[PDB]
């Protein structure tokens, strides 16, 4: 028993390859080029290297895009004024705003801001409510990141039970959403049996819940959350964490997973970095050719 | 034990109590008395009774109400057009649409129609989004009814496992949605570590989860689903399920084998007479929030 690991990064390379051919194709029918315009608010260094990602990827898959980036200290109103030019503006297809955001400024009056038609992350409030009705609609990419790489894996979850760690309202809660749901349904939804846990759930509680799953999602930002203790024997393990931490001198990155420990343990496992974050970017690619597209 | 049989009915009645002095303050202070419209499709015969609950309970904490019956051969568009009008007439503070409705009509398509000022439901799009999000929205009423038995029952929430059977979007997936999120966001969540189960959970592993849970919440609509075996002694066992089945003539059971469970829960909810006269209770809260317009 030691752990299959799953290469995120790789399985990202080839979606975009998939929505490469999709884009040129549709150009070559004579369609405007997809274009992404992303609003980046002050200086965080992890919104900066992520943001880069995206255009990075936009860029391989024949999208155009631009970030526009502003001082920290802009006002609500200001930001709210730029999202309304670039909803009116007919060559942007594809329309977010990399959170977080300052204090002074409302995310959720920002995120419901964004044309609907343009919202690549799924974050206005009738993306929102449609997820958690099961309609169609735009999936956040994280969540829908971490479905394809449990479905292109082939790992089960119909009657499988679930943990996710971490209940933030654009990560934990729409995987647990889509993993809980309905298969029949309009979207459908992986029917496992899904456990929540979050800052308020006892590390022996947590414990208790992994030891029965089939499936770990750990979205809580603790490096060493997890540990070979916690899962089952063959389980599969999905890292969304991606925490900035120090050596031994240097900085470095490391998921919420105990990684070595783990994938001792473990049938399946995703490392950090190379996991689930570039499948965040893939899916956005793939938001982005559907917006263009005006399918939805 | 013996566990404590908590009295739905007496928890209603002091919610109501609290809507009655709201409502009388809010039409003393010189504004419109509350007025809640209730369209009701067909003769399905617990819709009836149930609709006939939520009116009575409604004159007797002040507000006015008027139930539209209309047959199950009702088009969708003539449905709609009934809905328009009543969103139009500034008369009417609350609307809601009793469900089940039609097979030949598209329930989704229904709950969007009603204005989401006047959705005394919480089933418009928009409120479940919000609700989803911990934003200030209209909750819906069983679910709410659900939070509203925990609470003032003192049974705590923070940190402790909870249990939700079925997923239902209206009833199951709101309880559970209530219940996991974060006590400190502008609708308040209860904190729990929460399972979700459903229709593909096997007998057995919702045994495994419901054997560890300090809070059973049951909303399948299966008799006997929880038995003393699943229960962890001490745990609060609430029911949501309301079925008609047969005994030593016909009779109203829970998901829950009362007599059984009774012994080991520390709290247990009857059936009837606990989650459904809380149900009705929040629908009025609801009411007087829709009237004062504070959304
Ligand atoms: N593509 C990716 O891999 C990707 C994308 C975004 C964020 N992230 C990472 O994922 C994490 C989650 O995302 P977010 O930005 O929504 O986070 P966030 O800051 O909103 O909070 C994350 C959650 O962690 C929970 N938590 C804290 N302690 C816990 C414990 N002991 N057990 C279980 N849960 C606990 C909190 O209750 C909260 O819901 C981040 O901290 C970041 O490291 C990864
Ligand atoms: N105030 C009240 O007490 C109130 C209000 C509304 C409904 N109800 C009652 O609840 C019943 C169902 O309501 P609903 O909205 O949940 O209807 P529904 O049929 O849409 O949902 C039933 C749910 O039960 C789940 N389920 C089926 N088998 C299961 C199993 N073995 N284990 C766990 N879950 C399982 C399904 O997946 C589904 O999500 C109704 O028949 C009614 O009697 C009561
Ligand atoms: N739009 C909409 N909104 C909703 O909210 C809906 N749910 C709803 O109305 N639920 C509900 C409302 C009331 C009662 C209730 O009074 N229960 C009593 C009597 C039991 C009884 N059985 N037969 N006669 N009486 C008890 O349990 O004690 N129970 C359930 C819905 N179906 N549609
Ligand atoms: N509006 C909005 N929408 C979103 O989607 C958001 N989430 C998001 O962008 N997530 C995300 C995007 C990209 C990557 C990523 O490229 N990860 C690399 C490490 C990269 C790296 N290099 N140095 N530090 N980190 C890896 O994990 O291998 N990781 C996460 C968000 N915050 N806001």
């Amino acid at each position: 028993m030691e752990a299959v690991v799953i290469s995120g990064r790789k399985l990202a390379q080839q979606i975009k390859q998939e929505v490469r051919q999709e884009v040129e194709e549709w150009v070559a029918s004579g369609n405007k080029r997809p274009h992404l315009s992303v609003i980046l608010v002050g200086e965080n260094p992890a919104s900066h290297s992520y943001v880069l990602n995206k255009t990075r990827a936009a860029a391989v898959v024949g999208i155009n895009s631009e970030t526009i980036m502003k001082p920290a200290s802009i006002s609500e109103e200001e930001l709210l004024n730029l999202i309304n030019k670039l909803n009116n503006d007919d060559n942007v297809d594809g329309l977010l705003v990399q959170l977080p955001l300052p204090e002074h400024i409302d995310e959720r009056r920002i995120c419901n801001a964004v044309s609907p038609d343009k919202d690549v992350d799924g974050f206005h409030v009738i993306n929102v409510g449609r997820m958690c009705l099961d309609q169609y609609s735009m999936l956040p990419a994280t969540p829908w990141g971490v479905w394809e790489i449990i479905k292109r894996t082939g790992i089960p979850t119909l009657g499988k039970n679930v943990v996710v760690a971490g209940r933030s309202k654009n990560v934990g809660m729409p995987i647990a959403m889509l993993l809980h749901t309905d298969g029949a349904h309009e979207r459908p939804g992986g029917d496992a049996t899904v456990t929540i846990s979050h800052r308020y759930t006892p590390k022996e509680q947590l414990k208790k819940h992994t030891i029965l799953a089939d499936i770990v999602i750990s979205a809580a930002g603790i490096p060493n959350l997890i540990t070979a203790d916690m899962i089952k024997e063959g389980a599969a393990v999905i890292d969304v964490g991606i925490n900035r931490v120090h050596d031994t001198a240097k900085p470095k990155l490391v998921g919420d997973v105990d990684f070595e420990g783990v994938r001792q343990k473990a049938g399946y496992i995703t490392p950090v970095p190379g996991g689930v974050g570039p499948m965040t970017v893939a899916m956005l690619m793939k938001n982005t050719i559907i917006a263009a597209k005006k399918v939805l």
